[PDB]
């Protein structure tokens, strides 16, 4: 249309369009308390009506970024985004777009009470949450966050009509709380994959993985969809929110619409509401691969002919017969097998006598002996000690490193033993490799914030797929010369915290230990972390409190 909040706004419905603008708001300004911008949502929504009776009423016409921009800019903590043009203004808010933005984290209120919240005033509620998400996930995938917010409000309305509310509301939202990190974490790579390496590179990426998942398309389809997904995450990753959810409603429509062209596994994906549907196909399984497919045709002589005509339309083709015959390989090492058939393709094109043995050649024999011989050091350790043992291993590599950043990477770099370890030898590499890198821009993104180190930053603006096997690499930190002592961390309130928080301090420490004594054997390390472990368990269980 004309006006474009309007168009938004009436595809949306109200109800979406306010979550879907606080959310906006949220994850510009992550700082501004949650009564402050809920004025400023309902002021948009008032505003977004007046255009919906007629489009020809002023200021409808603006552009969503400078309808936004102008009421955040009305709110020493000043950054002073507020510069001018919209092409500075907008990318400023996005720029300044703090990934770890250090706000309290928030304490869960007794089951009774957060119960009777939900009877008094449901509405603001279900917004604190949107909004307490959007703060500390500054790219959290807006959609996704609005199928985790009806959830919420469907455990409250089950639940807390129930005899006992703590018993069925605490499972649940323990389960949501990890799926909310789990799709942040998820929808963070999806973002630095476009800006930091770009849209060529979020493309290939998108082709291999939907390949595997629909093999039984055609390479146009696919094609088609990695367009049009593309187009959803450039819009969701760059603030326009409801061009985001919008498309991605109408992504889902224009598939279920043609789900014999793409895949088999969509038929009730398709059963379930709006929301419901753009969150099934995100997960959906891969279909099975169609039988009676070549290999390869071996090599062709036009091979040169058809990579100069159409170069990406080969490769991307290339690309897309490949992943749909393996869904047992990574999307990491599928880009790996891709980017090696085009070198090869480039100095290569007597053409047909050169690259004849391309295919002869170790890149997948890596990720397999790799996820083979870990899983084994993993049955043999367990998470903890496994987490322990790397906590170490990556503290020596990069003691620069803060102890924060180096205990949740290491922590949740550990957490893929317990994920993939359990699947068969073809699910372990689709997996481990893909979670893998996940977390692994965790760690990059969090280093990016507050650098410290080139030998990680080397690996994160080298190739993506190339991260891991860089990190294992990087050799241990000789130069790591200072190493000054810590009084006041050491001395150990640690027992009315749950028993998870409190290894995680235990696990604190274990980094601190190796950032004073790097050199210091695991022989003499080891015995510290069961005697710390015992001290605190042995003077909380007696009478001694605070005094210990
Ligand atoms: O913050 C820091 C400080 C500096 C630093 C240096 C190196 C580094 O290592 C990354 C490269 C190895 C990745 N491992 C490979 C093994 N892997 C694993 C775990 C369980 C099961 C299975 Cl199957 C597997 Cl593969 C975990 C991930 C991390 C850090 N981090
Ligand atoms: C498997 O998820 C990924 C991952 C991990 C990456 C990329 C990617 O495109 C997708 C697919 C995108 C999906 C499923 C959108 C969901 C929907 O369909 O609504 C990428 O480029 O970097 C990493």
């Amino acid at each position: 249309h004309k006006s474009e909040v309007a168009h938004r706004f009436k595809d949306l419905g109200e109800e979406n369009f306010k979550a879907l603008v606080l959310i906006a708001f949220a994850q510009y300004l992550q700082q501004c308390p949650f009564e402050d911008h809920v004025k400023l949502v309902n002021e948009v929504t008032e505003f977004a009506k007046t255009c919906v009776a007629d489009e020809s009423a002023e200021n409808c016409d603006k552009s969503l970024h400078t309808l936004f921009g102008d009421k955040l800019c009305t709110v020493g903590e000043m950054a002073d985004c507020c510069a001018k043009q919209e092409p500075e203004r907008n990318e400023c808010f996005l720029q300044h777009k703090d990934d770890n933005p250090n706000l309290p984290r928030l304490v869960r209120p007794e089951v009774d009470v957060m119960c009777t919240a939900f009877h008094d005033n449901e509405e603001t509620f279900l917004k604190k949450y949107l909004y307490e998400i959007a703060r500390r996930h500054p790219y959290f995938y807006a959609p996704e966050l609005l199928f985790f917010a009806k959830r919420y409000k469907a455990a409250f309305t089950e639940c807390c009509q129930a005899a006992d509310k703590a018993a069925c509301l605490l499972p649940k939202l323990d389960e949501l709380r990890d799926e909310g990190k789990a799709s942040s974490a998820k929808q963070r790579l999806k973002c630095a994959s476009l800006q930091k390496f770009g849209e060529r590179a979020f493309k290939a990426w998108a082709v291999a993985r939907l390949s595997q998942r629909f093999p039984k398309a055609e390479f146009a389809e696919v094609s088609k969809l990695v367009t049009d997904l593309t187009k959803v995450h450039t819009e969701c990753c760059h603030g326009d929110l409801l061009e985001c959810a919008d498309d991605r409603a109408d992504l889902a429509k224009y598939i279920c619409e043609n789900q014999d062209s793409i895949s088999s596994k969509l038929k009730e994906c398709c059963e379930k509401p709006l929301l419901e549907k753009s969150h099934c196909i995100a997960e959906v399984e891969n279909d099975e691969m169609p039988a009676d497919l070549p290999s390869l045709a071996v090599e062709s002589k036009d091979v040169c002919k058809n990579y100069a005509e159409a170069k990406d339309v080969f490769l991307g083709m290339f690309l897309y017969e490949y992943a749909r015959r393996h869904p047992d390989y990574s999307v990491v090492l599928l880009l790996r097998l891709a980017k090696t058939y085009e070198t090869t393709l480039e100095k290569c094109c007597d053409p047909h006598e050169c690259y004849a043995k391309v295919f002869d050649e170790p890149l997948v024999e890596e990720p397999q002996n790799l996820i083979k011989q870990n899983c084994e050091l993993f049955e043999q350790l367990g998470e903890y000690k496994f987490q322990n043992a790397l906590l170490v291993r990556y503290t020596k590599k990069v003691p620069q490193v803060s102890t924060p950043t180096l205990v949740e990477v290491s922590r949740n770099l550990g957490k893929v033993g317990s994920k993939c370890c359990k699947h068969p030898e073809a699910k372990r590499m689709p997996c481990a490799e893909d979670y893998l890198s996940v977390v692994l821009n965790q760690l990059c993104v969090l280093h990016e914030k507050t650098p410290v180190s080139d030998r990680v930053t080397k690996c994160c603006t080298e190739s993506l797929v190339n991260r891991r096997p860089c990190f294992s690499a990087l050799e241990v930190d000789e130069t790591y010369v200072p190493k000054e002592f810590n009084a006041e961390t050491f001395t150990f309130d640690i027992c009315t915290l749950s028993e998870k928080e409190r290894q995680i301090k235990k696990q604190t420490a274990l980094v601190e230990l190796v950032k004073h004594k790097p050199k210091a054997t695991k022989e003499q390390l080891k015995a510290v972390m069961d005697d710390f472990a015992a001290f605190v368990e042995k003077c909380c269980k007696a009478d001694d409190k605070e005094t210990c």
